[PDB]
Order: C-alpha cells, then sequence, then structure tokens
C-alpha cells in the first residue's frame, strides 16, 4: 500500500534545485498543505498577498487549507543566492490559476542554514504596459 | 564616476538604471527612459518623460543608493521585456529591502518602472 510510487514528484523546474524549493511547489500543487507548512522554520512566515504575515507551519498549513483551495503554482524559472550569513535568497517567477483563469506573480523566500523557510513573500506583476 | 552592481539580469539598461542612480546622475537615468515611460515612486504618482522624471529624481532621490542583489526577466511575443529585481534602497547607513520591477520596450527603454516594499520585520 505505501510501498508504491510516491506523492510530490520532485522534479527540476523553473530552473532552480534547491530542494525546499522545489518541494514548496510540488506539495503545494499536489494539495499536501500540511507538508507545506512542514517546509517552514518553527517560526517562518508566510505573507499571502494583501494579508499579514503568518507564523509557523501550524497556522500556515491552516491558512492553506482555508485559503489556497483550487490554486496551482506554475513556476517557469528562478534563481537563488547564498548570502554572507548563510541564508539563500530565492526568486521564482510565474504564474498563480485556476482552471481558467490566473495572474503573473514572483514568489519570493529566504531559506536558512538548514535550508528551511524563514519567509515567503508573493508579489503581483501586471502584464507589459 | 559611474560603477555598475552585480545580480541575476545582464540587461545594460537595466544594469544603467542603477548606476546613473547611485552616481547621482540623474538626467542620465531618465534619459534611459522612452519618451512616455513612466516611473512610481513608492507611495507617489506616475511621473512620465525624462524631464519630468529627471526633476523628480533630483528633488526626491538625493543621497538614495541602490543595491541590487538578483533579478530575473522575461521576453513576451511583442518583444517586451519584464524584469525584476530584488536588493535594498539605501542611504549611507540606513536602508530598506524592496523589489524594483521594470518593463522594457523592444529598443530597451524603461516603458515602466516601479519600487514595491517587502518584508523586514518577524512577527
Amino acid at each position: 500500500a505505501a510501498e508504491s510510487l510516491p506523492n510530490i514528484q520532485i522534479k527540476s523546474i523553473a530552473g532552480i534545485t534547491e530542494p525546499t524549493i522545489l518541494q514548496y511547489f510540488a506539495t503545494l500543487n499536489a494539495g499536501e498543505f500540511a507538508a507545506t507548512a512542514a517546509l517552514f522554520a518553527v517560526d517562518g512566515v508566510m505573507y499571502p498577498p494583501f494579508e499579514s504575515g503568518i507564523v509557523g507551519p501550524d497556522a500556515i498549513a491552516a491558512y492553506l487549507q482555508q485559503e489556497a483551495q483550487g490554486i496551482k503554482a506554475e513556476p517557469q524559472q528562478g534563481l537563488a543566492e547564498t548570502s554572507e550569513d548563510g541564508h539563500t535568497q530565492v526568486q521564482v517567477s510565474g504564474k498563480a490559476q485556476t482552471s481558467w483563469f490566473g495572474v503573473n506573480v514572483l514568489w519570493l523566500f529566504t531559506l536558512n542554514q538548514e535550508k528551511q523557510i524563514i519567509h515567503t513573500q508573493i508579489k503581483l506583476l501586471a502584464s507589459p504596459q
């Protein structure tokens, strides 16, 4: 039963190989929001668009279950850079979308030395000109 | 005395924007814009055209530096380029984390730019 193909098949996409970033999008898109929340540090912060920051895996999981239904993430490219303090700064561009409409966005992440998410934000990007 | 930076954007117009800003060469910053390109300062109305953009920067951007860190770019089918650069706007000794958004036309002139403030705290 459990001995079978797993979930969240982690495939490198969006030009980023950071495991935590690949797992974030894979778990989100499978609706495995507990697993998404578990990628955050004990005091990691998720900033939903237009909302106050949500702190910690338990509150993040509950937010995603209540508010992220029917939203798929489609990353197209990304870049990760490691700073002097040992953290990793990630940018990912792509689309957030439903079955028939969506929006261009930028996902931003900062990871700690253990590669947990310390905080993430989503920024909107209107279509050109 | 203009000095380039380092990030995920090799685009000359983008590199030039930050270098001319940091040098206080605000007429040259403004010249990177199209004749009807628009600059949106963080909480302000759009300023249209190199003449108005140069005068705004000379008035309100003195002593402000840009330290871009990394960026992404996408080109659409019509030939426009969208650029996102994250970094800090800062003075000699204090700053804030920001995201610069640009749209470039086919000729790589700035059509649009704006600044978005990013999160600084930890509640």
